[PDB]
RNA sequence: GUACGGCCGCAAGGUUAAAACUCAAAUGAAUUGACGGGGGCCCGCACAAGCGGUGGAGCAUGUGGUUUAAUUCGAUGCAAC
RNA sequence: CGUCGUAGUCCGGAUUGGAGUCUGCAACUCGACUCCAUGAAGUCGGAAUCGCUAGUAAUCGUGGAUCAGAAUGCCACGGUG
RNA sequence: GGGUGAUUAGCUCAGCUGGGAGAGCACCUCCCUACAAGGAGGGGGUCGGCGGUUCGAUCCCGUCAUCACCCACCA
RNA sequence: CGCGGGGUGGAGCAGCCUGGUAGCUCGUCGGGCUCAUAACCCGAAGGUCGUCGGUUCAAAUCCGGCCCCCGCAACCA
RNA sequence: CCAUAGGUUAAUGAGGCGAACCGGGGGAACUGAAACAUCUAAGUACCCCGAGGAAAAGAAAUCAACCGAGAUUCCCCCAG
RNA sequence: UUUUGUAUAAUGGGUCAGCGACUUAUAUUCUGUAGCAAGGUUAACCGAAUAGGGGAGCCGAAGGGAAACCGAGUCUUAACU
RNA sequence: AGGACCGAACCGACUAAUGUUGAAAAAUUAGCGGAUGACUUGUGGCUGGGGGUGAAAGGCCAAUCAAACCGGGAGAUAGCUGGUUCUCCCCGAAAGCUAUUUAGGUAGCGCCUCGUGAAUUCAUCUCCGGGGGUAGAGCACUGUUUCGGCAAGGGGGUCAUCCCGACUUACCAACCCGAUGCAAACUGCGAAUACCGGAGAAUGUUAUCACGGGAGACACACGGCGGGUGCUAACGUCCGUC
RNA sequence: GUUUAUUAAAAACACAGCACUGUGCAAACACGAAAGUGGACGUAUACGGUGUGACGCCUGCCCGGUGCCGGAAGGUUAAUUGAUGGGGUUAGCGCAAGCGAAGCUCUUGAUCGAAGCCCCGGUAAACGGCGGCCGUAACUAUAACGGUCCUAAGGUAGCGA
RNA sequence: UGAACUCGCUGUGAAGAUGCAGUGUACCCGCGGCAAGACGGAAAGACCCCGUGAACCUUUACUAUAGCUUGACACUGAACAUUGAGCCUUGAUGUGUAGGAUAGGUGGGAGGCUUUGAAGUGUGGACGCCAGUCUGCAUGGAGCCGACCUUGAAAUACCACCCUUUAAUGUUUGAUGUUCUAACGUUGACCCGUAAUCCGGGUUGCGGACAGUGUCUGGUGGGUAGUUUGACUGGGGCGGUCUCCUCCUAAAGAGUAACGGAGGAGCACGAAGGUUGGCUAAUCCUGGUCGGACAUCAGGAGGUUAGUGCAAUGGCAUAAGCCAGCUUGACUGCGAGCGUGACGGCGCGAGCAGGUGCGAAAGCAGGUCAUAGUGAUCCGGUGGUUCUGAAUGGAAGGGCCAUCGCUCAACGGAUAAAAGGUACUCCGGGGAUAACAGGCUGAUACCGCCCAAGAGUUCAUAUCGACGGCGGUGUUUGGCACCUCGAUGUCGGCUCAUCACAUCCUGGGGCUGAAGUAGGUCCCAAGGGUAUGGCUGUUCGCCAUUUAAAGUGGUACGCGAGCUG
RNA sequence: GCCUGGCGGCCGUAGCGCGGUGGUCCCACCUGACCCCAUGCCGAACUCAGAAGUGAAACGCCGUAGCGCCGAUGGUAGUGUGGGGUCUCCCCAUGCGAGAGUAGGGAACUGCCAGGC
């Protein structure tokens, strides 16, 4: 038994990522986080595994 | 036909064949019942099948078990309660 | 003729709550009746096995015997069939 | 000698937070029906002996003895 | 010394390992076929699935001790 | 039959020997990897064949890099 | 001789004699010493084989960065900090 | 006739004795035994190294053999073994840390040492300040505990159910009054000594530090002291420590 | 009869006979890096492989595992076949992005097939295996007995401190 | 064969003296004869233990291979038939609905086409809108078709392109069998070389597209061969421990040993993070409906004796505990410096820019209450890359930047690939390490004394003793690991010594539950004495008969340079 | 001197028991509640506006040497270094020295600012 990684997908329109540990048998419902981007130099939302 | 020896067989076997112990018996025939998952003709409401029930609830009225001081003694399959 | 409408309640009535009816020496405990509220079980019954046939089954009325007092029991009468 | 168990009815024995007398067969009697069957009540218990504790030692636990069965010495 | 398990109606053995959840045969107590018993058939009565805490929607089941056991191995110099 | 295998006669070539070197063939284990198989060690060791005064190589369907080389071998280097 | 440690009942020695052991081979560097010095040095070979030539090649004086690339600077870096 | 009874020649190993630095590379003396056989033997051959030969012991294979003998790779390898040199001097260790197919070696730290450059290196005494909980002391809190008394509730037993329900607490355990033992794992207290640095006196060592070169050791043993362990035993055991 | 030279001599080994297995003969089998020979100038009353041990009386069950045979229909499935698509290059095309003809070079995987193995049946005189627990008579004790966990199945005949 | 004026004790000593301490004994050397002693001699011990030594014994350890088995392709052929499989080739197709009319799709379109073909229209076969077409007939046999009429996006001669389903001809390729020689073969026969069993040449039969063999290859194969094959432990094996975290033993710094004393980890929370605002327990008692025995909360009594992701340690109400809002700082790239371990690795942190969030502001925010939650190096796969790929330009490839993973967990990891056994071995080292013996100790062992619950019909102590205590002994069973593994013969059997005294017998006698004879018990004493028969490897044991006894112990539980084995 | 409030310092001499004591001043109760503000509901809390009531609770001071708390001198426990022994203890030399109690101390002291007499 493991709680895998998956992947956020950031509001820069691209395909980077944040990866974060969140057990589907505990929460399965979309994530939204909000964290810091060093090549916009500024704060964006990361979201959604697919 | 159990035991012992002798004879005979490749063998299974073939032959001779007791004693002790124990019981008023073993056994042939004919006779009449009764019994059968036996026979033939057959009847019962017995089987069957068209229905009603008792078996489940509560209450009553008898019989066992349980129990005390007595909780009475028998009847108690068909033939009781 | 109106009215309710398969409901563990609407139908069903047990152990209740109260006051009354009665015989007798006397019904607290073992008996019956009545009136006004309350209320449990009860949705045709386990295996199995029991009884029948026209005025018979089922169904609804009445009397009487026993008896100080009390039986849905016992013995007779009749309607609907 | 020592080791580990047993000691409760003739023979076999039950009973592990310490409140234990009970069963089978053995021995009699009654009802059964004349007996067996079936049913019931009785006769017989050092629950081994002796210390410490205690409300009290089948159990906390010391010791004596008999039965059980087993050792030491060469490895 | 332990290791892995077990903790079940009276006896012997299931289920478990998937919480929505105590079972079968022999027995014991009666019904049915019987004259009568057994088989067979239909019914009943029964287990605190060790013990105290913990975790939980919940504990015979998981988690920690304690406690009683089964089996395997209890000899190497 | 002719023929030819086979038979005979004459001639040439080889044969055996000689120190070390040398082309080709057969081909390890140890050792190192502080351990072992690939890798290292080694085409060594030893054995075999064969041959010359030397054996072996060569002047390109090779080597470079747009500059060009213009046979091979041997030496110092390139280069740890 | 072995050992922390042996007069040691711990191994060893009959005795005299001839014998018997840390090197040179190569690369680099530390030290010494010296020549030259931002330079030093040659190898093979040539040659008058202990002269003189031969500087091919090597060691050195500039660093930063995977590297492209930059250079008394440079990599990190938007950067100055 | 004979895988027959005894038995010369012929063969031959079983018992016994002698021998055992011998006569001896296996014999000698006496006896029992093999002797038409699955036998024995004269003479010459044939079977070879993981191959032979074996009615089969890994016995025999020229004395050798869980793999013969000789010559080569080979002076292979040995964290081991021991052999490791004539004469005066300067400084002067270790058997500890950390890691390793680690507990026989080796590698970073501790300990030894030579050169080079710049230089005093240190402690004891007194007092002041500072981080300090061992020794001792203790019962407050934890856990444990004795003695005396009261004792909720739980676990056990009993008799009443009318006397205000009552007796009992050997067991488990809260409250409480009065006392006492234990503690590495507790504290209504806590030294001696040690260690760090000032303020001050006294004494004498060439020192300390960096760089550049070498090491040696990381299996020692013992008496005392500080503590566990062992039977308040061992020339026993495990450490600290002088 | 055989058994090792000088401490290990018999019950061990061989033998008359017993069984199973391979062999139709240019046998099967073996040695020979082979040329060849042995098998054997033997031919099923004859040879190769392995165990048994004269003679007399004699031979229970198990094919799950590991071997072998009968069946090859089915499954599993390899090298290999290599349908489809992609990567590299390139004439060329468009303003660029981005596209791209041919030939080459790499690559992918639609999918087939032998033997084995599995599957079905057999094979133990093939290598082998032949188990436990619980309860139970009319004293003690035992169980002819009944169950129960399990295995491929868990001993017919004979011997036994 | 170290040198030797090499006598005995009791001590000491790497603990057995000859050589050291004390003490005791002795004239010296030949001749013959014997051996207790000189930790004996020949052999670096075989055996026991340790171990990044060797060799066998084995096995689906790793790997290979002889032997065997499997398929295409080749030396190596003619062809024939019958057909499994794939593939090419071709025809029928094709409608509804309303109307002549089955327009398949679709691109062109008036002279062009069918003779192996159309009609009939059905008997009968498939399909079916029962019409029609095909299989193949009854059967004929060069045509035909368009206008007018009218459907529809679209037309009905003539001619391309595209197809579902399906069979046969063809074709590639496996089977089944067919004849027949020529690759191949004869362990057939014959003639000749040749008074030759081989070979060569010829002859004449019979086999054979078989065998034999090769390239490549699926599989097998301890028969043969090379190699790998964990550790700690005041002994081994089972068990435990092996990397991470904490406390005590542990010493008024740290380190600091013991299977000394005891517990945890190899993650989880997008929330239980951030920050601003508000608040804070336990426990008992009292008291009250819907509530079956108990669901309510208010008050007092009182406590930092509640709560926190978990070990133990310590923190925490200024809360890190419980909530309310806002919120995502669970921030990025970096960094003076300090602390720390030998390093790997890591904690703390001033300072800078950028971008967030709480708050009035100050101030805080680069994660949770802290201490455990992993796998490097090597590397396969993949996206990016205005780094590079050495003839030039691309590019397999190498680097850089993203992305992931080996219980390799023997954890700090010996290699795309490695397991067991040796009493059949065997090598280097050793009492560093056990066994048979020497020392140390005396719990164990046997005994006495202090003392006394009791037994001894009275009575504790004649004789005997549960309990507690203190010794006598060297001496056993054990503990222990010093001197011993270049080699101390062990048990029993035979044959034969020396010293003790804890006395079995022999001499002495005391106490007594001793009149006497005895029994029970005590101690002065080691001068003399202390069997034999049967069973067994034999002590140990048992049995029968003898005896003044049928004593105990030390001497490696005495006598292998003694006998037996 | 005296009284109080804030920041506090020091923190038991600052404690406990029991008694006394203040409303000019300050301090708390108290007297009300639109608005800004607040309530999973509430002027309860938080918060505002103030003087009719009071010196109670709350706040602050103080007497009291009974106990706590601090604790001399003497002795004790322990102990650094040294010598011995009768040995995990004792004896000696030479230094240090708690813990508890006693006598004594002690019912504090104070920096800055501000109000009051």
């Amino acid at each position: 038994g493991i709680r895998e990684k998956i992947k956020l997908v950031s509001s820069a329109g691209t395909g980077h990522f944040y990866t974060t540990t969140k057990n589907k048998r505990t929460k399965p419902e979309k994530l939204e986080l909000k964290k810091f981007d060093p090549v916009v130099r500024q704060h964006v939302i990361y979201k959604e595994a697919k």
